[PDB]
């Protein structure tokens, strides 16, 4: 496995975009821009605050680069949902991104966690500090049930980012190790619940359908970004443990097979998706074909996932697929592409200094 | 409909047999010693006027329940110390008692976030009472495992929260059951629960916790499932199971669903050995003794009047009839203990005082 499976890759991705049902769609590149720098304004101006830029240890310019990738993820997949719910989901989902850029073991300031919490006093940890600040912001476009989703998901996130401090890919023949760790940072529950603001969805009514959406949304979305983001990370030395990674380690099998395993679940989970909820409440379905389609759209335009290289690449072959992915391709990019002089700005840092 | 005896007895031979089923840890002096202090902290605890009042349960019903957990603890957090076991069978039998229980919490849980930072009691009762006590089963722990007893606890009572709607899962929605089971299934609780910072340093051990919570959390839930693949089956109550969903939302037959489960039970135990074998002798016995006890708890205890089975194939001469026998006996040998011994007095008891 020296070169990547490119002809593999071409091929499980139309897969993925046809089960998905992927195809235009009623976002226009004007109403994409008009709630790009929507978000992108409100969470700004929130992390240029003095407090937040005090706390939030991060390098300005990755902060920047981070806001402006969860925006466009936001933006793109939550696309029902108000503006309002955008902005404050994409404060929400920065701040557990840049969680990520800390070494710093959490283990000190998270001896009192329970004592402090029960107590009400801040937390010790700054991120906690700051998020459980903010949460309220984003729980209110909630109900109770989605609103636990969340929080569940948030803290499930923060401990699995402290597993993988350790940079440890499981014991070989720690099978159910991968995906522990995968669905731990994964934010599985905390996407999928958030999907469902309670001014468009009654909880009660539909907490079968929410349930079932988040139950089965968790693999998907997850599953989806680990195929996409395979590209990336794929002769990149410094990401070491990763779930198709990890496969590898504590499965004892190939890379391939691995990214076998990955491809099945990945396929196989988009099937059932769209099988449970096509015959579901309309206003469910949609949610859900547009977060799918978003998702896939953002992960093909925004520059980190290096996709535009594949692009460039088969750009002539005249395979099937080669010729579906390019296709596809276009597609997001007619309204995925987006320069972020349109709607990202000004800098944060430069909120930040004023 | 007719539950599968013939099926039920066939399973658990196989699994009991892989996994070796053989509990010589512990004395039956030495249980007794734990199985009384644990239950008479707790009954203690229960029969407070405060506790009495907010925990919404039949007695008949706190008794029982506190009696199968105090069990529970004691025969499987064989190595933790007594104050740890007593703490702990207060914590399961408050989940416990939600375990089996209808109430919407939806109401309750309207604010639960902002009362919660603001360090307001919760509406809910149960979490009134269980985040006052959660202090008591936090302190023998360190950071990083208490974290997961919080999130595993958190999960729990969402997971009752599903529950309450009876709700198997949509046909075709595959990843529902486990994603259900994952929830109501306390792995992570149990899981770190299971290395005290009295007995174990969860910086120094940290990838072999982390390792036993990922693997324990499947092995736990599935070899309960497995187990209680009788108690459940005609109860109402229990009627949404691991098994009975994987029927309804993937669409297989019940024997399909209980096949499926043994394979999965099967191969975690096997990988449970595997990885932890080689490992801190320390950590492996612990690791080995909750799995054992947690098997001779199963085949002794009431609550999965699995009773019902050693005599009504204690004539059929079948070998899964042997099988079941020959193991149903080995355990009862030394976890078979009359309460008399040491459940007593009873809560209400020292509740009415
Ligand atoms: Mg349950
Ligand atoms: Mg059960
Ligand atoms: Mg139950």
């Amino acid at each position: 496995m020296e070169n990547f499976p490119t002809e593999y890759f071409l091929n499980t991705t139309v897969r993925l975009l046809e089960y998905i049902r992927y195809r235009d769609s009623n976002y226009t590149r004007e109403e994409r821009i008009e709630n790009l720098h929507y978000a992108y304004n409100k969470a700004a101006h929130h992390f240029a605050q003095p407090r937040q830029q005090q706390l939030l240890k991060v390098d300005p310019k990755r902060l920047q680069a981070s806001l402006q990738t969860i925006v466009g993820m936001v933006v793109y997949s939550w696309a029902k949902v108000s503006k309002e719910c955008m902005a404050d989901l994409s404060i929400h989902y920065t701040y557990t991104l840049v969680l990520d850029d800390s070494k710093d073991d959490p283990y000190p300031t998270m001896v009192n966690y329970f004592d402090d919490l029960q107590a009400g006093r801040e937390q010790a940890h700054p991120w906690w500090a700051l998020v459980n600040e903010h949460f309220p912001n984003v729980l209110r476009h909630f109900g109770p049930f989605c609103s636990l989703n969340l929080i569940r998901s948030t803290l499930d996130f923060f401990e699995g980012c402290w597993i993988e401090q350790y940079n440890f890919g499981g014991f070989p023949g720690s099978h159910d190790y991968p995906q522990f760790l995968r669905r731990m940072n994964g934010l599985g529950h905390c996407v999928g619940a958030s999907l469902w603001p309670k001014e468009q969805f009654n909880e009660r009514s539909l907490f079968l359908e929410i349930t079932s959406a988040i139950a089965q949304m968790e693999n998907w979305m997850v599953w989806v970004n680990d195929l996409m983001s395979f590209y990336k990370e794929f002769d990149d030395e410094r990401d070491q443990i990763s779930l198709v990674k990890n496969y590898v380690v504590s499965d004892e099998i190939s890379l391939h097979e691995a990214l076998e395993k990955l491809t099945q679940d990945t396929l196989h989970s988009s099937k059932q998706m769209v099988a449970v909820f096509s015959d579901k409440d309309p206003q469910v379905m949609d949610t859900i074909e547009c977060f799918m389609h978003g998702y896939v759209t953002w992960h093909l335009c925004d520059r980190r996932y290096r996709l535009s290289e594949i692009y460039e690449k088969v750009k002539e072959e005249k395979t099937e697929d080669a010729q579906k992915f390019c296709k596809f391709y276009e597609q997001a990019a007619n309204v995925g592409a987006v320069s972020p002089s349109e709607w990202a700005y000004p800098p944060v840092a430069q909120l930040a200094n004023v």
